């Protein structure tokens, strides 16, 4: 490929954290494409660790398997909007199962080229379950099952049942309920497991952007339970932003860049419902612009 | 009063963190009544700092104003179930406004006898706003307005508009959306503001307990938008439990006791809707039992 630039090793732990957000990760991919092109290497050759939640876990997993961002974009375009276009629990659940199997096949957490964390929510304990790999990885679960769990947005998708290698059966739902912004769990991994000093950590947290809130009049035309749909989206946004604020309070001294800017267009449905590829494709340009507003600091962070 | 026991000062920072939970804080009060009676002094004479969110902020504020738990219980019984009994946005909003004015009148954050933090959620930035006092306190806002904001569970209550002393107008909603379990924000206050070492901190986090999840059949009889009601409750529970897990990951070395046990009765509606004083009064005994299962460690933590 064209990404032939090589970087020497140092004692700096470079961490990438990708928010969930329905099919709006086209924004995320626009940011990531510019970071990749800036660096001249696949992202796994520069970052030590990537965390992702829900559809951000799709991107994180492909990064950790060594994909280039244009390849991720092709896979994302051909599978993620179809999931969000579903309008029944059966259709949503089967569409997501098909995505997971088709995109990740039988890759496991022993197949990754960098550190990875994928966040889901445990139904019974209401606490996170984080699938990890490096170099029992992922609790013995396939990447497809872990990403599927990370994306299982009950009550609109079915809960995802997995059995760990130790034989424990757990029901899981979308990780956005506990960590749609996974950055604090990534920082915990860098500080508590990888035993890195705060000064030696660099965190890039890429969101999906912020767009005009859909109003009840619009949601009522595309969803019979529009209030639940609106509540899901607003609580997801609050958890995403408040997690960022909690990070800034507790870890002032961990160098961090968060890229998730606010735009007045496109007008979209919620993350659960939006699948219009015309609107979603415009988010790539918005992500590129968000990179451009931070390129000098991103250069000094990476490189 | 009967609470005449006196404690000497030491270099230990004793922190109390109270979860929100509708009218289910009868459980919280049962735990607190036993801690008070164990200590033999009003809680403000032993704890340095109390944080609360939503109806837990009602209890936190009364503690910080110097109330004894039996007095708090009387105020809670006469005002909080009436709020939750409301079945319209207008009725809920007026009931909460009446609670705030009647219970706190014109007390300000300069009137507290200990450290206090009360958490609300900013509507536009989707990030916490924490009203603080010790000894511009509370951003110049009254305790009544801060507690009201902490409890304003939009979309079912109106958002609460406040103007800070610096002249900034902010719209606020219930703090449970960002920190229904406020413990991490309390730890940030003890470590980042009060500059306490982790070894010198003692955290008691009292919840409202965990009870059987209400099913759609029951919610459909008491709420026209039952799915939104169920989603609100489940997301609130996940934020409460996952915040506790995040604390345990990031602050292994801060001594902490969380008291929020699981029970099979009473069968109740969600936090938003439950107002049956018969059921709710039984939660006091459950809180007393939860204290009893931890009394030896609580003695060594306090005292």
């Amino acid at each position: 490929s064209s990404l032939l630039t090589e970087y020497g090793n140092d004692n700096i732990c470079r961490v990438l954290a990708l928010d969930g957000g329905g099919a709006k990760g086209f924004y995320t991919l626009g940011v990531l494409k510019e970071i990749e092109a800036m660096l001249g290497c696949p992202l796994y050759k520069r970052f030590d660790l990537v965390f992702g939640t829900s559809t951000g876990a799709i991107i994180a997993a492909l990064i950790a398997l060594g994909y280039e961002v244009d390849q991720i974009h092709a896979l994302y375009t051909e599978h993620v909007p179809r999931v969000m276009s579903s309008r029944s629990a059966a259709a949503r659940t089967m569409a997501l199962q098909d995505l997971a199997k088709e995109v990740f096949q039988d890759k496991t957490f022993e197949d990754v080229l960098m550190g990875i964390g994928i966040v889901a929510t445990r139904w019974m304990t209401e606490r996170p379950m984080i699938f990890k790999g490096n170099v029992s990885p992922g609790f013995g679960v396939s990447i497809a099952d872990a990403v599927q769990a990370s994306c299982s947005a009950y009550p609109f998708f079915e809960r995802k049942v997995i059995v760990t290698a130790a034989g424990d059966k757990v029901e899981l739902i979308d990780g956005g309920y506990c960590a749609n912004n996974p950055t604090l769990f990534a920082i915990a991994d860098a500080t508590v497991a990888l035993k890195k000093d705060h000064k030696d950590i660099r965190v890039i947290n890429v969101g999906v952007g912020i767009y005009p809130e859909p109003k009840p009049g619009l949601l009522m035309r595309i969803a019979k339970k529009w209030l639940a749909v609106q509540l899901l989206q607003k609580t997801l946004e609050i958890n995403t932003q408040s997690m960022d604020q909690l990070r800034d309070i507790l870890f002032k001294d961990i160098p961090t860049i968060r890229i998730s800017d606010t735009f007045e267009r496109p007008e979209m449905a919620t993350d659960l419902l939006e699948y219009n590829l015309d609107k979603l494709n415009t988010l790539r340009q918005r992500g590129r612009e968000s990179f451009g507003a931070r390129e000098a600091q991103l250069r000094e962070f990476l490189i």
